[PDB]
């Protein structure tokens, strides 16, 4: 349907289990400042090209607002808009002094030169440059983007800032010679993670010597899989991506995986594994389930097939809202999107800190910081959880919402 209206929806939903005025309410349903811009470069046959770019600040109460920069063909501001939405929950959550924002261009990446890529970035900068900055709105790495654009945007606007202040923290997750912080690459798996670790302490099980399956293997399923093996001591048993899955009970090891995929555009085929479909990786026998391909994976028609007692959600909505009430039934533990994934965002606000104080951390700093963090995040989460007798999501969302109206309502936005 619409994913803004779905956002919506799903904070309505939530907001019955938590005391919030009608007026914050409405205020929270409604983004405070959606730009529209037109994204005009020159192609190399010549020609002008005009692409529409999106900036939406959906609320700047607790700080300036964060989120990623998407470069889909299916981009549309309802799904900006949701994921704003999305990122101010997710930056309240985890306690930082941010705000929701996510920025877009409609356009095909892949029929783009290494030019024209360069010439979108800078013209989006200069488009959007007005609503955005160190203290006003950070962008970042999102879909179809990485730090090479990052440092692209990053040089636009200092050149239009003409260096008057710290122009490497208007933007986050660029390369490590220009402002960029160590353990950017891994901040999402790590804070995941952290999550798992602190969700089995949670429920009093040990993690060693446990099944954890995987499905979708880039930046994220990888990386989750590798410090699963390698910090939490799991066995993992499977994995998948877009074409399809792996399967070996004994255990695989990520990095001959991911040297396989790269040498055969995807894992399936890997030898001393059976080849299984995506559908079948989520029913497995695993202690955690970690589905970061995609969204809405886990519906109502598949929720009682699955048997993990973990689902960690890695990916932006994973599990419908159906197969929430479904999963809680039958006693799974759920670890919600924006709470799970939130590494992601947190070592990007580490990095943001670093940029605007002059000074850099190491890997040990950055990472000690990230586990306090997301190990503070979760445990308050899980708490409420427990309190209000409510679902995680629920939890979280109570979490987050209470503390952006507390920001709201301190600044005077709202009376009630
Ligand atoms: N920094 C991060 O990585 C962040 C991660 N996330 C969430 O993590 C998810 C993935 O992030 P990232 O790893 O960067 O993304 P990538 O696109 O780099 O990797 C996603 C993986 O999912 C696989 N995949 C794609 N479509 C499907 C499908 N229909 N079914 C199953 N698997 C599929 C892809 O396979 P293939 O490569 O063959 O296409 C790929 O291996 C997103 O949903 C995102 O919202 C959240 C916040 C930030
Ligand atoms: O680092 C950020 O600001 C956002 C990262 C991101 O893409 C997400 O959390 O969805």
């Amino acid at each position: 349907i619409d994913p803004f209206e779905m956002a919506v929806k799903q904070l309505e939903r939530a907001a019955q289990y938590m005391d919030i005025s009608e007026e914050a309410l409405e205020w929270l349903k409604k983004p405070m400042r959606i730009v529209e811009v037109s994204v005009p470069i020159e192609m190399d046959d010549g020609s002008v090209k005009v692409f529409t770019g999106f900036r939406v600040q959906h609320n700047w109460a607790r700080g300036p607002t964060k989120g990623g920069i998407r470069w889909h063909p299916a981009e549309t501001l309802s799904t900006v808009k949701a994921l704003a939405t999305f990122m101010t929950w997710k930056v309240a959550v985890v306690d930082l002094p941010y705000g929701g924002g996510k920025g877009g261009i409609i356009v095909n990446p892949k029929e783009l030169s290494e030019r024209e890529q360069e010439r979108l970035a800078r013209a989006y900068i200069r488009a959007v440059y007005d609503v955005i900055g160190p203290w006003t709105d950070i962008p970042a790495p999102d879909v179809y983007t990485n730090p090479k654009i990052m440092g692209w945007m990053m040089d636009e606007y200092e050149t239009i800032m003409r260096r008057k202040g710290p122009a490497f923290g208007v933007i986050t997750g660029k390369p490590l010679s220009i402002g960029g912080s160590l353990g950017r690459g891994t901040a999402t798996a790590q804070g995941a993670i952290f999550t798992i670790r602190e969700a089995a302490k949670a429920l009093g099980i040990d993690l060693k010597g446990k099944k954890i399956a995987v499905q979708g293997y880039g930046n994220a399923g990888y990386y989750t899989a590798k410090l699963a093996k390698e910090q939490l001591g799991m066995t993992v048993v499977a994995v998948s991506d877009s074409r399809g899955g792996i399967y070996n009970p004994d255990g695989l090891d990520p990095d001959e995986v991911l040297k396989w995929k790269r040498e055969h555009g995807s894992v399936k085929d890997f030898p001393g594994a059976t080849n299984i479909t995506n559908e079948e990786l989520l029913e497995l026998e695993v202690d955690v389930l970690a589905p970061a391909a995609i969204e809405e994976v886990i519906t109502e028609k598949n929720a009682d097939n699955i048997k993990a007692k973990i689902v960690a959600e890695v990916a932006n909505g994973p599990v419908t809202p159906e197969a929430d009430d479904i999963l809680r039934e039958k006693g799974i533990l759920q670890i919600p999107d924006f709470l799970c994934n939130a590494g992601g965002v947190t070592v990007s606000y580490f990095e943001w800190v670093q940029n605007i104080n002059g000074y850099y951390w190491t890997e040990e700093e950055v990472r000690e910081k990230l586990d306090k963090k997301m190990t503070k995040a979760f445990w308050e989460v899980y708490n409420t959880h427990k309190d209000k007798n409510i679902h995680m999501r629920d939890a979280a969302y109570v979490v987050a919402v209470s503390r952006v109206y507390q920001a709201m309502k301190d600044r005077g936005w709202v009376k009630k």
